């Protein structure tokens, strides 16, 4: 088992996730450096401590190895304790909001290397069901988006549209 980077964070919440095998980096440049330098989206995970919806995502999605290989060829992954910075969950919720005119935790969001914001969720489990897509389905959609039609992802994070959002929706 080697860690990931959060392995250097003080927070336990943070410090918890060292060992899944997302390769996780802490809010910080360096992510944002490493999205843009391989021109890939940035997967923005925020939780805290206690939220029991975010225990349920890091043990059905985040320490599972196929969920992580996916996320890993797919996204630069980025996780934030909101007890830590508050600041930046209220940023990303007023986006989760604005897109799916609901919130919560575990808040989900993906976001060019510029930090634009495309795509918004809250806990989203491991395997797609009625009405709700799953992690095994989602990350492979969006990297195909993100290949396929890069224009329309630009589009959709530049004017905070949720184009991208409802071609995921009807993906089925």
């Amino acid at each position: 088992a080697e860690p990931n980077r959060l392995i250097k964070e003080k927070s336990p919440y943070l410090l918890q996730h060292a060992y899944n095998p997302v390769d996780w980096y802490p809010w910080g440049e360096e992510a944002f450096e490493k999205a843009r330098k391989e021109n890939k989206p940035v997967f923005l995970s925020i939780g805290y401590s206690t939220c029991h919806w975010c225990h349920m995502m890091a043990h059905e999605s985040f320490e599972d190895e196929e969920v992580a290989g996916l996320m890993n060829e797919a996204f630069v992954s980025i996780k934030v304790d909101r007890e830590e910075r508050p600041d930046i969950d209220n940023i990303y919720m007023t986006v989760c909001q604005i897109i799916l005119g609901r919130g919560g935790w575990p808040l989900n969001i993906i976001m060019t290397p510029g930090k634009k914001p495309f795509f918004a969720g809250t806990y989203i489990p491991k395997n797609t069901r009625f009405n709700q897509i799953g992690m095994l389905e989602l990350v492979p959609r969006i990297k195909e988006i993100w290949e396929q039609q890069h224009e329309e992802v630009l589009d959709s994070a530049e004017k905070i549209t949720s184009t991208i959002q409802e071609m995921i929706k009807e993906s089925s």
